[PDB]
């Protein structure tokens, strides 16, 4: 025929597919997100996300130099509490678990990038994202809560104090406080653009948080673009080091525009719904786990993301598929 | 706090985020795909997608005249051959599965607006979308059957032909083909983008396809999103009617970059892995089946996507869950 | 004919108009304005408006209640007051009609998105939008005002206080007195871009307005497309939590320019003008009425207006010709 | 108040709004459409359009020269048909209605910029746009007879063919048509975006088109804006000299759009409905007429249209409304 | 201080720069050029390119073996004949040394990516990029040639025929000559945007060109932004696979346009007087090899090159700098 | 052959070269950085950058003579201390070198433009750009000396204060105590984008920086183009008068983003790499030297630098190649 352009000119074979691929993945765009459970001795299986487990923060040390020792350059501490209250407040205790999480963490692999999520659903026992007045989850109550916690996360050695309460104002509310306690160094990993998805099941049963409604009222309709640009737009003018979408696998739209939109870093979290999606199809044989990892997360940075949160990143890094 | 902007005030109640929701979704969105196997007698279920059924060809006025009842605008027709050959040859025979599909599903419901899958890798010994030659899948001997296989379809009643053989110049040869046979008026709705994606394990267990090897050499690699792109261009620069981007869920950047530039429908592919994830995951218990698809095909609208081709359609339909 | 793009090609049925059809149109989208009549008994025919009624403060729990039954998601309340004044005071008593229609349908219907339009034309002497002064209508004397009835209207239920006195800093001036009277979840839908339209003419025997003179020195320029543009722009810096183009029918370009300017939610007015252009021309048999409706709201919605305010509202919505 | 922005301050006096109104409108702006009747002797008031008269031929050379005397700088003819045929072959008799029309037109007044409708739903038996066939109404077979009329009309005198059958690839067919007949100089007024609305109601009885069922199927879809800007944009592709949205007041959104995607002229339709939407409301009183057609037709020009076909145009001018 | 932005927070520690490292270099990035002398046994030196070395043609699938080794996915041929004459003729002799280095490289190793440079600078007796004439270098006549030589490289093994002659036409011209010999499948790696430049010196050297004068009839003006990236489109236009900028180390903002005006990949060149520069400062101890050579190599990523070619490749793939 | 486009047609001649080259290169685009060395007699050769001398303090009246004599219109003052300490306090001493050198050019010849550059890594004993503290070089302790430093450099004579260490808020910080001393008028060269290249080997020889590390905690990352334009558009917010990017020829990219996102000047930095690679590749007669650096001068102008700082001005200034 008389085509003078031919793209399948360079998906010939495997070394043109390579020089022609667009988009890298490597262990330096991966974070772990980590389950700490305090006070139990053994690891406790989330059904909901096989291969993963709550680490019993007396395993902590080890973990984390586990995870260190695969090549993991980061990870997100997210807490199982024994210590829940009408406001989460172990959360801003300076030895609270939050703190201990980050404690451990960087003590033992001292250039361990440490984030700590930033939130009260699991230290409530509403397991709302924050204090529960009658109007709902007050904002501006949970935005003093999140920079006492930011404070103490930070004083205990976390790199990143990551906000996923989706307050308004979080980002400006944590900056203050940290600047304010001097810790002006401490980064900020903003949780942006973080909808009200339905792909969070699997996270409840993980992370412990004792929730009987929705999250409507603070985190985003899945369906707003518009809004969710502005989200993260607000954040960047609060001062946020890095902003993020989550979920990222369902919002690969609003990356790429988000990364149009901002010179800032972009981090992009899998959820446990996605991570459960994969898993659940891989174990039913109807996929090739490894395949749709690496395409979910090489599409996730396609998107634009400088950084991705997934549960797969410890595997992927033992298993040596990134490096 | 002193926060003159605050997103959550939309975000109160189901009523205000229904008015303040950007996206919208409804059965004007869906094409249904469906799977026909000729010369059996009783439906088959495709394992690795949980609900998903081979129609027999002989049940297959019954199925489109239950599929249009439900409310489905459209189906994309798939066959099962019981009549394979080095070339698929059928597919391109007045009578071949292809056009007897159509015609079925045209004569039974006549504004059922049907689309024919038009491809070889059902119809071939090897399982290839096309020719084989020892240079590997010959882009022009597939384009002439291509071709050939449009003019039957259309003959036999399909109102678009939709080339998924991911081969160079397709629409517009089969553009040409079918304005020389006469049928100016029947519309391309072209596979513009598709990736070589590993979402697409369960088809291969739901149509057919025998193939053993993979289709990197005409798919596109996933990872390549100025290439996704100009794919698409391409193909309305050859005359396409309607665009596409195959997968779709993990590929809504691409979506989205491609609705800011064309002017054209776009069509957006909820791939077997798609479904198959969701199924699996929802079977599990881990995640909610209905909200998740709602998310799911919510969220392809939301990046751009005129139109969406869903195995989930019909049961949507039916459940009543969109209208 | 040599003809290989067929736009026609996706127009032949209803069916594919359907699946192209790029805009969609709701009851989510339509906030229904109400007029309510202090002290009268029996509801009030607005000549000028084919119609529509004044409802007696007394029947508003019955109407609100009608309305909300009808699935209308919204209304904005607009006064006929016996109370006016040189300054219109009565829009900031506690208990002055703004208020009370305000109460009065959140206490009947809690789940109803009440909007208070926030003027003074309702409720002054002489007519003008605001403070009358040997300048003009003041701008700083009105903003006071504004100020004070939007704490009335908050404390009273208001969702949204929507101020329509095109008055400059009005949207600061609310936000600051909501803000510091503690209603900082009240939100302002301003009516951003108001034009001195002669579409309002209707609305003025509806409402009621005393004004012998006009408002050009306060709404801008129907002629200036810049000049709006920045109107609502600034409102966004200000804070608004809504913008608005009214009238919007004959103001669609700057319905698009502006959702291509901002992020934030757009409202559009159809002001009482042009439903009179529309009753009348199909009273006298010229117009098809729902047909025109439809495609005036939809053009509305095309434009990009995420909400439009109109007078057809509750009969579409009776009429179940929406949903 | 501490407001440094002010947009009050232009808006002061009627000086001031005149220095800075950002759009003009002029009778070099106004295109006149003309309905006129063969065989007639009287003037025959169009019902539907307050004010119209179908003009018979026999008036023709003096309404032509009143026009002309009013400082209309251009009209647009549509023609009475008591000749109509299966195929509205009249419209492309050397002699027919069409002819006769621009020929007397630019007889009477050389200098009269004349546009010629150029379509056959005046001629039809079954007043469709074109030719009806089995499947329809023909677009290729419509397209040659529209270029048969484009001849006969140009060599009559028409300064442009207005094509507004809206058949594809129409201004491609004229302009070959005009060519090869040796009127190269002949230009084409593009009915480029036409949408099958519910505003031409009015016209069907002033024009007499037999039309019993619609126009979707070559009439674009209101709600398209995407499919819009392609309609126009390919007619600028195909050669067309000025292009045209109509209906123009509900389609502002798109006319701004189009102004941004091309350089060519723009020309707008402020169909009958729209006049007739302003006639009824003004008849009842429900809205000043005079400042309802300047407003809407500044409204048009705002949006960025070159042209304006408006029936008001000859009174506007005999009023020296405008000038 | 009061500084909510600091970017230095993720500058903090090398884990830190790592996570957020915008771009990335590796192996798949590279092309290796490679210089083959005809007709020698020994191993040449390059002077003016330190550690560069001209390989004896009868080293070669040795060398090549070693090249792809390492780890190199493609290289460039470069010839040093011993066979020129005054149009360079031996370039398309079917058995040339054009001819035979691709032929050696794919045939030693298939999965090699082998690109022949295409132009006669190396072949012709006065030196030029091609034929001679009394009015400089003869475009046509050259791009006849090119079309020549295209077809024997070809015919011999190159999956890529790279001209680098600069001449008007040229990818056009080469393209038309492979599909009509055949070689449909053939890419064209064009040195699409190639200056007159003065970082050339060390290649007359290392590939034997005889010029005694300058190039700049032909090659572009180092200072011609614009027309370097017409340039480039125009090859787009005429169908390159990839398109390319040479030099690219002093042309970087040429490369970022570029990337934002095609989807096509693209090439940059690492010229000898680049690697010249470098080892000669290296050599000299001003700076440090490694370090210079991957920042200038990253470079050239980040400014959006997606291969590079440069002489340094290999060392990179067997020091295990790169992989 | 049969082509309409000829770019080679403008490239004929030399006249014609030169009425179409795009970019212009002149001594008003040029500044000198010069070194000067306080308690010395002698000039010091700088063997890493050959031809580059330190001048004895005692000799600078003369050498700005002759610098200004050469055309050249500003300097870029270095200096080698013989005082340096913990924090570099020399730069903050009224009379330290730093005054001095500025002092010393702007009595000498007050007509040139005087650039300080600002840091401290010539003045301290470690030898980092900044106060050095146990997390580091402290941000915020370094503001305070570099504002110091400030207003005695302007004090002096400085015109621009040029602030090269990298520190957050730099600009700032020195813009108020400019403005705070009352040197409103002393404008800042900001170093807005510096890398933490290995293109400064020379320069450490040069101006004696006892630095043993690196500068990765505050010079950015190479790589990083997103958070490269970032960094000088705060350094607009911050009020500079003029942004640069550093080093410049790796980084052209950079200089070209830069200059489509502000309307500042943009000043870029050849650095003393780059003058050595050029240097030491011409000693060894690989390249020209001087079209070597015409051509990488040449080349930052057309990227968009105003200004460029480099070690060549002065002997491209006397030997007149440039005027
Ligand atoms: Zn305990
Ligand atoms: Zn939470
Ligand atoms: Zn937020
Ligand atoms: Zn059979
Ligand atoms: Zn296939
Ligand atoms: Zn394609
Ligand atoms: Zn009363
Ligand atoms: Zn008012
Ligand atoms: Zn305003
Ligand atoms: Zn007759
Ligand atoms: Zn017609
Ligand atoms: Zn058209
Ligand atoms: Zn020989
Ligand atoms: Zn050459
Ligand atoms: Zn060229
Ligand atoms: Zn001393
Ligand atoms: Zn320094
Ligand atoms: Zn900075």
């Amino acid at each position: 025929t008389d085509l003078s352009q031919r793209p399948r000119r360079l998906r010939k074979s495997p070394a043109l597919r390579a020089m022609f691929e667009e988009t890298t993945l490597s262990l330096n765009d991966l974070v772990l997100p980590i389950f700490v459970e305090e006070e139990i001795d053994d690891y406790k299986a989330v059904e909901a996300m096989p291969g993963v487990m709550r680490i019993p923060e007396k395993h902590l040390a080890r973990e984390i130099e586990r995870i260190a020792n695969a090549g993991i350059r980061s990870v997100m501490t997210f807490g199982i509490s024994h210590h829940t209250d009408e406001t989460g407040s172990d959360a801003w205790r300076e030895d609270g678990l939050v703190a201990r999480m980050s404690r451990i963490c960087k003590q033992t692999v001292p250039e361990m990038i440490v984030m700590s999520d930033t939130c009260f659903c699991e230290y409530t026992s509403h397991g709302h994202c924050g204090v529960l007045k009658e109007h709902g989850v007050d904002n501006d109550a949970t935005l003093e809560n999140l920079g006492k916690q930011a404070v103490v996360a930070a004083a205990a050695g976390a790199d990143f104090i990551a906000p996923s309460a989706a307050m308004d104002g979080q980002v400006q509310a944590i900056r203050q406080a940290l600047d304010a306690a001097g810790f002006k160094d401490t980064a900020i990993m903003s949780y942006s653009t973080k909808f009200a998805s339905s792909f969070y099941g699997p996270f409840r049963e993980a992370a412990g948080s004792a929730l009987k409604g929705d999250r409507k009222s603070y985190q985003m309709n899945p369906m707003n673009r518009r809004e969710a640009i502005r989200e993260s737009l607000l954040d960047e003018a609060q001062g946020a080091d890095c902003l993020m979408v989550k979920p990222a696998g369902a919002y690969l739209d609003i990356v790429r525009e988000l990364r149009e939109r901002t010179e800032l870093p972009i981090g992009a979290y899998q959820v446990s719904g996605e991570y459960a999606m994969i898993k659940f199809a891989a174990l039913a044989g109807a996929i090739d786990e490894e395949k749709v990892v690496l395409e979910s997360l090489g599409s996730i940075k396609r998107a634009g993301a400088d950084l991705i949160f997934s549960y797969f990143a410890l595997d992927l890094a033992e298993k040596k598929i990134l490096r």
